[PDB]
């Protein structure tokens, strides 16, 4: 440790894109690609967010730009998103695409479908957020997806993303 | 919001260096510069870390490399570090430089001088962490500094860092 943190990768077969997901959603964090919201919203205050694959809501912000989330509007219910940590590929399936106002901070609650809850989450979600409409920032386009598969990396890379090679996740 | 986070800048007059500090201390977070540990260690588990200037321990990891923390060993008690958020320049003064083992996670506790505490911190620290010795990772070089001044940015940039211009913190 010091530091002991890992990063994740995100793959989207539908748009044929993938990124390393950095931590944080500040301007410098997401300048070049998507970032993970380190905290989830609850009525009682902000709490540490789910790590990749874990119960809660792993939420990712990315700019509405060519190399990042321009095409998030193309995702439909059923579509697969894969989140990779050091150990596993986690396959999530899109359950909802919606448009919200920028103050709908509910969408990054541990359970975005029960944001007023104060109990521990039991379901693992992935949430993608970007600016909406295209060439505006009046709103946010939100994609929520639910964990459907956990594949240990020992078993190799899922076929749907096997062509998505790195150039170069843990220290 | 969505996202509503900000980033910070870190200035070190002694070595004449400055960076935008990103969120997170994963390999992708700190590939090109220093990053903020999003969570502080406590005996009862990880808790959200201090934001810039705030009670707790704002801790920053940086590689022991030329453009980042190579020269952290040159810092001495009394030396100034400035942390900038959207509103203020926060001047911390180095109180301790030490070498620890890699698993000394205590150094990122909200009060690194009383890591077993389970109380709310009252003092604002800044901690820098890097690999030690040079060209090794057997140890970590730790600099802890304590908040001595909060200057609203409306008053202009302190003389000691006024020459340290950006090329280009909030969304
Ligand atoms: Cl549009
Ligand atoms: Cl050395
Ligand atoms: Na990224
Ligand atoms: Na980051
Ligand atoms: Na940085």
């Amino acid at each position: 440790p010091l530091p002991g943190s890992a990063n994740s990768r995100l793959y989207i077969p539908k748009t044929d894109q993938n990124w390393v997901v950095v931590s944080g959603v500040g301007p410098e964090d997401i300048k070049y690609g998507p970032g993970w919201y380190p905290e989830s919203w609850t009525p009682e205050g902000m709490v540490p967010a789910a790590r990749a694959g874990q119960p809660g809501n792993y939420a990712v912000a990315g700019h509405r730009v060519a190399a990042v989330f321009w095409d998030l509007d193309k995702l439909e219910e059923g579509d697969e998103l894969v989140l990779e940590d050091a150990e596993n590929f986690y396959t999530y399936q899109v359950v909802e695409s919606k448009v919200v106002l920028p103050n709908a901070i509910e969408v990054i609650a541990p359970d975005p479908f029960n944001p007023e809850s104060t109990e521990e989450p039991e379901k693992a979600y992935l949430t993608l957020t970007t600016c909406h409409p295209k060439l505006q920032n009046s709103h946010r386009l939100i994609v929520h997806a639910e964990l459907v598969d956990t594949r240990p990396k020992e078993r190799g890379m899922p076929d749907n993303i096997a062509h998505m090679a790195p150039e170069n996740l843990e220290h």
